[PDB]
């Protein structure tokens, strides 16, 4: 038959045969399967909303095909057999991007030892060649549970009333999840303030947290720590965590924003600028207001949001549980 989609077929087949060699037969079957319906189709994809659609395609497939369509440019050193199995060996490490891939390859690194050995390394991307087998795979739902509730006691401790929740895959309802997104906040705005610094020592003493990628991230009054964990016991894996402290104002839109998904926040915003508003990850707000020819005549007030219901209430949407909003 004829295939539309050459371009995305081709590097989908090198990649599959490069992970059933290398061990995964398991990810190669997702290839494999995504490619037959991908040549089964009558016209290119050249969209994410379009190859999610595909009967055969997954939504965790369709962000790894838009990311190698993305990237397709240059694709002019050498050939596709010998490219990007080395690309994508680059690229899963963490902190790497394909861009920062086929840098390296450019170079000439072929290896994981030429990167740690010779290659320029991002104080991240050390710590993602440490753990780079540990960080290939993703972890069970319920792994991610009782890290929740390790973060979540350890941080109750110094406040009893102090609220943690996930809101990475897990809180989707995700069976897997490749890292667990934990954000923490107190519903009188007042105790969230300074248990960042005091709760991240108390949990890294404890041999819990490995490493940190970053110390202290300060945007707005939201705190970020970005860092590997690994729970007690033997055969227990790296897991990267995401920690996140917001005042309780902003703990509605925080909660909506990191809960997901990607495409529907984007969604989200683009839903909100229809209704003259803009949906950022710290609150509900009132577009800029301009006149007819486009000129910034005013500034943009912030709406209350409360609740996370309120956030639907104001854009005009009926509320849509977390299941229900993995786009
Ligand atoms: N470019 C991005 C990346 C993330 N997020 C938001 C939505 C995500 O759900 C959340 C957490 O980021 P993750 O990288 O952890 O995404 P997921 O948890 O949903 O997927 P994964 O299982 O790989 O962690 O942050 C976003 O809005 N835009
Ligand atoms: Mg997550
Ligand atoms: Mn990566
Ligand atoms: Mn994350």
């Amino acid at each position: 038959a004829t295939n539309h989609n050459l371009h995305i077929t081709e590097k989908l087949e090198v990649l599959a045969k490069a992970y059933s060699v290398q061990g995964d037969k398991w990810r190669a079957l997702g290839y494999a399967k995504a490619i037959n319906a991908l040549k089964s189709f009558h016209k290119p994809v050249t969209s994410y909303q379009e190859a999610c659609s595909i009967p055969g395609i997954g939504k965790r497939m369709a962000e790894k095909i838009i990311e190698i369509l993305e990237s397709g440019h240059l694709r002019k050193l050498d050939h596709i057999s010998e490219s990007v199995p080395v690309l994508e060996l680059f690229s899963n490490i963490w902190g790497a991007g394909t861009k920062t891939a086929q840098m390296w390859y450019q170079q000439g690194f072929r290896s994981l030892e030429d990167i740690r050995s010779q290659a320029s390394l991002t104080t991240q991307q050390a710590i993602g060649l440490k753990h780079y087998s540990d960080f290939l795979e993703r972890m069970p739902r319920e792994e991610a549970t009782e890290i929740e509730q390790t973060v979540q006691k350890a941080a109750q401790a110094f406040n009893s009333g102090l609220l943690c929740v996930a809101c990475g895959s897990y809180r989707r309802g995700k069976a897997t999840c490749g890292d667990v997104d934990v954000l923490i906040t107190h519903p009188d705005g007042r105790s969230h303030r300074g248990i960042f610094s005091r709760l991240l020592d108390s949990l890294r003493q404890e041999g819990f947290l490995t490493d940190d990628l970053v110390s202290q991230e300060e945007n707005g009054q939201q705190q970020k720590y970005l860092g590997v964990c690994r729970l007690p016991g033997p055969g227990r894996r790296h897991r990267r965590l995401d920690i996140i402290v917001v005042p309780y104002s902003e703990f509605a839109c925080a909660l909506l924003y990191f809960t997901g998904s990607a495409h529907f926040n984007r969604s989200m915003r683009a839903l909100a600028k229809t209704k003259g508003m803009s949906l950022s990850e710290h609150a509900l707000s009132t577009a800029v207001v301009r006149n007819t020819h486009g000129c910034k005549v005013g500034p943009g007030r912030v709406l209350p949001t409360p609740t996370e219901k309120d956030v639907f209430r104001l854009l005009g949407l009926p509320y849509r549980e977390p299941a229900e909003r993995d786009w």
